[PDB]
């Protein structure tokens, strides 16, 4: 009959998220290993982490307090952006909370942040074609990019599927992690396009029956919002680190912990659902490990006590302290829902996931038990979450520093000479990460093979050998 129906039931997970680890929902997982977790990110824009946390937290409390049913608005979007640059020096001179009129905003996209299906959808966005957006190969310059070609100029819609395949091939040819292709955003009707996207989300979310259907609508609109670059800066933080998390928590889902949230431009809506599910899974893993008092080692990062104390002294968010102390009900329904949501994650590439998340030698032996050669040496293809693309389970075992997985992969006679889309082998990675035991274990194998010299001399896309990297360990 009469009940308390929380606006964002998923706040249970934001309260459950360990305080000392909260920075993980803003600091891309890709940085952790080499930038001492949150340190690199913070130094780049001092106070941006506290402003990002406070933005999400205050705006969530505002929606939770409301008597009205949650709906997206141009006003909520402006409020998020305003808060995301509150004390940030690098955002104060870029009008926080105000939309662009004619200003130019541009960036480059590497093949590693793109997909064929994603480029197809990107070229299909009518607002981009009519709003005068520019995209194509070129050169970065002092006053924006110099386009050699602009695909939006005289664009044939029938050509878009073949153009996408060609664009990806060109981006690939240049280099997986290198930038050749640039995007110059729309310089008119940004206010009008922002309103159309909002009206479209509110319309479509009403006719999405299942969580999976709802997730596709959410990501399709977050993507359109990111692609239409409405603000001078902070669009990633505004749309993906903040905005995205509200409809997620509205559905009783945990917020997202991304490895790489910079895929909201040239990835497809369907591909992004998988990306977001991986990010929700990361949040659940962080929560579960901290609950088990298990030290978190995800994405190659072992936090020191010095790093941990530095973050708590730094942390300043009255809204987060409020969420932390909220009254929290049987979470069984919420757990079943998120487990049902993440059950799909399993099926696709289990060995690559095992190299990232697994650490029990017994669980690893069992996972690798009965896997054929083609499975143990499988390189994931374009369209999957960025971390997998062109990589073998061995590549990810080395990068993650997963000794138990690497040991089992060696026992399974995995091809350690395979190159990823960056021309790097497991040995190039062992050098870069400076792990002597991993490199020693790889070399013992390489030297037992006949093509040892050829293997050791493998050059990556920078024409560097694994040993060029080893010799450079420590800048
Ligand atoms: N201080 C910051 C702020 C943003 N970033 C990068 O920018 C992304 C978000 O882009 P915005 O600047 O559009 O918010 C982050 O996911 C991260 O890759 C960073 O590396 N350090």
């Amino acid at each position: 009959g009469v009940k308390i129906m929380p606006n964002l039931p998923g706040l249970y997970f934001l309260q459950a998220y360990p305080s000392e680890e909260i920075w993980r929902l803003f600091v891309d997982g890709r940085f952790w290993s080499k930038e001492n977790g949150w340190r690199g990110y913070e130094s780049r824009e001092p106070g941006c982490l506290n402003a990002a946390l406070e933005s999400l937290c205050s705006i969530a409390l505002q929606v939770e307090k409301s008597g009205e049913e949650f709906e997206l608005s141009v006003d909520l979007i402006k409020r998020i952006h305003k808060k995301c640059g509150k004390k940030v020096e690098e955002l104060q001179e870029k009008n926080p909370g105000e939309l662009r009129t004619d200003e130019p905003v541009s960036f480059g996209i590497p093949a590693g942040r793109a997909s064929i299906k994603g480029i197809e959808e990107f070229l299909s966005l009518v607002f981009l074609t009519e709003g005068g957006a520019e995209f194509g190969p070129g050169k970065a310059g002092p006053f924006g990019p110099r386009f050699d070609k602009n695909y939006f100029k005289n664009l044939n819609p029938e050509q878009i599927p073949d153009l996408a395949k060609q664009i990806y091939f060109d981006m690939c040819k240049y280099g997986h992690s290198n930038t050749n292709h640039f995007y110059l955003a729309v310089m008119k009707n940004v206010d009008v396009y922002l309103e159309k996207i909002t009206q479209s989300y509110n319309k479509e979310i009403k006719t999405a029956e299942t969580l999976d259907e709802k997730l596709k609508i959410i990501v399709k609109h977050i993507r359109m919002y990111e692609v239409l670059h409405p603000f001078r800066d902070a669009n990633g933080r505004t749309f993906v680190n903040n905005l995205l998390n509200i409809p997620l928590m509205q559905q009783g889902l945990p917020p997202a912990t991304f490895y790489e949230p910079n895929v909201f431009d040239l990835y497809s809506a369907e591909e992004l659902v998988v990306v977001v599910k991986e990010a929700i899974f990361n949040t659940v893993e962080i929560i579960e490990q901290s609950k088990r008092k298990t030290p978190i080692t995800l994405y190659g990062y072992h936090s020191s006590l010095e790093e941990q104390t530095k973050f708590r002294d730094m942390l300043d968010s009255p809204s987060y302290e409020k969420i932390k102390h909220m009254d929290f009900l049987n979470p069984e329904k919420l757990h079943l829902k998120t487990q049902k949501c993440l059950s799909s994650l399993n099926e696709q590439y289990p060995l690559h996931r095992g190299a990232i998340y697994l650490s029990d030698p017994g669980e690893i032996k069992l996972l690798l038990s009965n896997r054929n050669e083609s499975q143990i040496n499988q390189q994931i293809e374009q369209g999957a979450p960025p971390i997998y693309v062109g990589k073998t389970p061995a590549h990810l075992a080395v990068i993650s520093g997963n000794m138990a997985m690497l040991d089992e992969l060696i026992a399974k006679k995995a091809d350690l000479s395979l190159q990823d889309y960056d021309g790097k082998t497991a040995l190039h990675y062992a050098a870069e990460c400076g792990n002597m035991q991993i490199m020693g274990k790889i070399l013992k194998v390489v030297l037992s093979q006949e093509d040892a010299i050829k293997v050791l001399n493998i050059k990556d896309n920078h024409g560097k050998t694994a040993f060029h990297y080893a010799a450079e360990f420590g800048t």
